[PDB]
């Protein structure tokens, strides 16, 4: 029995929390440095009341020191400001550890829009693109630098409302750990025909391009003046005893035609899944993939469908397409969750498969502390 | 007298079986079936969908190459354009019960209003990062230029369940013996391409090249969504009965007998239980952006306009809805909280009060609507 | 506490059963034409009917350029200062809103999410699209030419379709209500190069040509007819129907350059927006003259210190894009301001750069109770 | 319990009345006359025995004073001589009340054949159309006149074997009332283009015909030397008290493709429905037609089919097809008959609607006097 | 193709089907005829077998017995009109069951049919008529069409 | 099936394929009762083209 | 058309199905043979569910 009333005490808990106390947004920490010098940094957060994420902002200046040729944006752009983020809370245990650009791909599927973006309508009054909170010229000409703007949310929380892997630090004492590793000139720039997954800038001037300088600014958001009772502190206990992280893997060994199956684990329990079709370099809009699907040893597949179909029920989630090649599946009403490692699985079966071809995943899950 | 009491009760056990269903059961889609064709020799369809659980609604995607073998004029697209691709559709459950039976356009605008944006389309943003129209989901070349060869996609849902949480309309298919049927009338060479000064309604492609447009092909997939594993218990397995036992249609007619200046009504049938209403003016072949109306209302025995508006602030409604504007001349009005139910009221209609009436003037209206299966 | 914890509930209770029995009904009050040469303020009286949510004005004119060669351009405003002022006065005489049209027009804007009644762009091959001009006006009107403008504002009463507060119940037959709408006219539409833009339309070399041929409004009342009876004659919600929801702005002056300027939220009222425009001297910026914004609390603790981008990222999630340069929007619809939970709170700028006659036009939303 | 022994006794005294007493078909009124002075006759029956019903013939002699044009005869043709009946008992209950075209169909659905027909054999003796009892010219040509003959049979008694329905007026005192409405100057002939439903001949001469004269002789059919037992006069009691009736309506609203559902009312024990598709004039062999049906709310469609489909089961039931955009039901094995109003409706779901469309119902029906 | 299994619902008892053929047919020929042969639209169908959800067989047999049978049993040509001298407009109205007595050269010609399977010996008579309410086994009508 | 099909040439080919159900004739296992006038088996057969 | 779904009957306990596929399979070409692959006719069925 019990658990109707842990999980109902939990919301309840919950409620009086988010009712009680008062949000708060802070600067913690900002920074800049040249890549040349150094890219991975360690930020410490304030242990204050219950932490729900942190929004990371950077800038960046980058110059294209070419004679004669520009670079222009990869499809990631900017959101390949940041190469990976890693969050370690008090008691040393990791919540999210993924990529930047994965990251960015959640944030995106959690707004229901490409994040921050600046939706275009034909309002005679003049609002649009004033502010530039995500920014980055389409290309840089030789001998011009360029200004970027990129933020990431790396969250904890759930979300504003569900506090389901947020973490408490009024109290912990043992500091909190945010490392960032940024682009730097070796990561942000690709030649032409060499490998865009990671670049900010492809093209004939990439390799005189470089950073003047990377500046980030992170803001932590939590909860302050929390709710006292009784016994003391009125704390959704399943919330904070539950892990909400991102995470990434790489797979390789695709081959025309055949099912490429990449296993869940068991015991976490999976909201989202995102997989990036890194077709030896190249990334294409759905012509080299037959179909994909997830599928259950013994009950076959729930989703197996065509390119392009798969791309409808995104455009569903976040009004638009993901970058060629990003797939991505929202199970967030009812998560892959299996007892069994393995007993669902993600599939692609691809129609053409280049040379050093790999799946990269991205996922986001719940899963608890114990 | 009273006794009404089983009503409350009966609805409070379709709400918690649904709950029960959506809760237990796993949500599948599935491809049923594809085929490619050649219009010329064939356009019209039926589809056997499969018999497994409750049928929640179908995705049907549809591809078509056109050429335009014109020697030296282009075509352009309709107001409606790839949403003519399907002619009809008509959906008819194992009791061979007829649910939805409209048009595509229709089919589509209302695809669109519960959305709440045009259906699976792309929006613009600021954003560098290369999201966008990357996988042309829904899709159509706005001019086939002479010698020219065209590519189009478009995705229509058929609904049978209200939704993915309201399974009103879904349908139970577990009787072996009969099956369900999906009929599609697709677009073909005699419909998809209007000569200039011909009504564009139902064609995708209008201008001087017209007579010697062709489609190379069509092709369709049907992918059915339903849920499997459904939940069992002491009296076997538990299903909202009223959810299952009530129509969830779109359906659409034609009315005509327009002048300049006096109300034409269009009254609303009984026991049908109206969740939208559109309206579209095809005003003798020409679409306007409402300049060949005075107003449009929805009137009740009484005299009594609910939302008597000039054609701009009925507009402005509808922005409030799906973001933007339905096509040229095409009305929309939302009675999903409160719908159209004679009983509720006397008769109900729906008004349209024309400034400028040509020949051959005429509304098509499309209707969205719950009723009872007895 | 219990008389008013029963009370609230009691409230809501009324508000559910209105909103189930009620219909609700837009409908035509008042339509007039006119050359704002000749007049440019009217008193629209409301039709005393049931509980009246609001009023959704549409606006048209006609606009011509007549200078000799030169243009004018759509200031960042633009048709939204087509209406310069509104005021509502309920049965009682006791006034609601009372506000600019490009306030009200913004708080619109974040009402809905996005751009009000704006059309937004996809890719959608089926013409969806702006089809209908709910809200346009040319970007630019050549010398010799003559534009068309359309622009709507809802101005409201209740706080939004499902919460009643700040309703009015419009039944007493003698008792009339006032809306009075104060529009543009040649003085306030067209500036002159190098002159003020917030209340202007145009602005441009070719500004002191240009003249109004006319302009027309219809006001649509929106209300609940057929209202519930009970064993005590009508349900109604009490606390919703004594309570005001107004939108208010006020001028504010005293920057200088890294030093906070600080605006105390001078009242009891529970303040659920707060929008700062600002006007560095007929200058708006997108950010740059500005270091950081900011709320903060008489502990002199800030809930929400952030760098301009970062102040506008949030904004971004609100209504989907930023408003126009030097406009700021903060919601505090969920735990709206009120300085009696907490110590005095005001709203805080620090500029990085002030040009003379710099001032900050500040625009509230918020509720307060009749007594 | 009881009525098992009602309507047993009712069939036993029906049994004894048939075997018992002696049937009697005797004139009760003739009359000539030209209908530019009158149409309309109220024709007074007989009031003896066991009314069954009566046998009406119509003559006429038209004239198409033309001087070029000629008419030829509409699809009812002489079925159009009287525009309508109407029948009252001896005590002031109307039984019969409809149009002289259904009235002639339903005679023949009774009949399982053209009513009063001479059906072509390949018989070397020569039977075959010697007395023409039913008749009228194809064609009257520019300054010809044609001799027309058509006979109605108006039933009170369901059949010769079954009284239900008959009339008791062997005591009533109180008179009864046939009405006859014939057809006139205005009525008869139709213009090229004109609606032709209502009219024997249609064509480019039609403004100047004009009726010679009409005569009509009404044939009263009764049963007499009724069976008198014990307590008096043995009768069939439920027979007696039992309305059998045709009756007609119109209905419009109809739009393509749409269900156009016209609802039975309760009480009344439908026997048969006929459905006239008159299509703003035009009158098509089911191609302005997707489907007909007979449907019940909640229980669907109990024989949707296509016309062609229709029109076969008609071809069991009177061995041939009605004329162009009629349409015939038979339920009575098992008529329709609902406790509440409309919970079945009769359906035509229209392909084609011009102008001034509708539905004209005729329909045979049994229901209590009380 | 030419041959088709139909699954029929299983419903109740079932009495029968009515089967419904139509077709066109068009006659290349340059400059030759055809015309009907006595049995004519009878051979639309081939041959039509049955079988209920045990899998038993019923009716297998040939399109022109099952036709013959049928007008055996209407005591007529099956769903014919008959003629009269009616000058009411009663006739072939519907061409139930029609198609053109000869084809010419470069001519098309369309064909309609009906064919009743009977399962119950009549409308009265039950006899015959399948019981079919197990979800598992299907029912069975197999058609084979003239090519 | 003909071993080759010269230019020209049309070749005639016929070949079977047992869908088991059943193990074997004896052994049961695998077999499938179908007597649910319901739902319907279903064979699908993707041919070469 | 290359795909087919057989509805078999529902008849008692199925152990499985004899599948016959015949072809004529004509080769145009001007002048250049082909031959039987190592499966040959056993290709003429791709896939079976």
């Amino acid at each position: 029995l019990r658990n109707q009333q842990a999980m109902a005490a939990n919301l309840q808990a919950r409620q009086i929390v988010l009712q009680q106390s008062y949000p708060v947004i802070q600067q913690v920490e900002t920074q800049t440095f040249d890549p040349a010098n150094r890219s991975v940094f360690d930020v410490t957060p304030a242990n204050v009341g219950i932490v729900k994420g942190f929004l990371v902002k950077v800038t960046a200046a980058i110059t294209n020191n070419h004679a004669t040729e520009a670079v222009a944006l990869t499809d990631f752009g900017p959101a390949n400001l940041v190469q990976r983020v890693i969050y370690y809370d008090p008691d040393n245990q990791r919540h999210t550890e993924t990529s930047g650009w994965h990251l960015h791909f959640v944030n995106t599927a959690k707004q229901g829009a490409p994040f921050l973006s600046s939706m275009v309508t034909d309002s005679p009054i003049k609002y649009g693109d004033v502010m530039n909170v995500i920014d980055a010229p389409a290309t840089i000409a030789a001998g011009a630098t360029g200004e970027l703007t990129m933020y990431y949310w790396v969250p904890l929380a759930y979300s504003e409302t569900d506090l389901t892997g947020a973490v408490l630090a009024n109290v912990p004492q043992s500091k909190q750990r945010l490392k960032l590793e940024f682009a730097n000139n070796n990561t942000a720039f690709a030649a032409v025909g060499a490998n865009p997954l990671e670049a900010i800038y492809q093209g004939a001037g990439a390799a005189d391009c470089e950073f003047e300088e990377i500046s980030y600014t992170v803001y932590q958001s939590y909860l302050d003046q929390l709710p006292v009772g009784q016994n003391g502190y009125i704390l959704p206990l399943i919330d904070l005893s539950t892990l909400y992280n991102l995470e990434n893997s790489a797979q390789a060994g695709l081959t025309p035609n055949v099912d490429f199956v990449v296993q869940y684990a068991n015991l976490y329990r999976y909201l989202s899944t995102i997989a990036v079709f890194d077709n030896g370099g190249s990334f294409n809009a759905g012509t080299d993939i037959n179909y994909l699907s997830q599928r259950t040893a013994n009950f076959s597949d729930t989703r197996k469908l065509d390119p392009k179909t798969w791309a409808a029920q995104t455009r569903r989630r976040i009004a638009t397409d993901f970058p060629k090649g990003v797939y991505y599946c929202d199970n967030r009403d009812k998560p892959i969750y299996t007892l069994q490692y393995g007993n669902v699985g993600f599939v692609v079966n691809p129609k053409t498969v280049n040379q050093n071809a790999r799946l990269l995943m991205g996922y986001e899950y719940f899963t608890s502390r114990t």
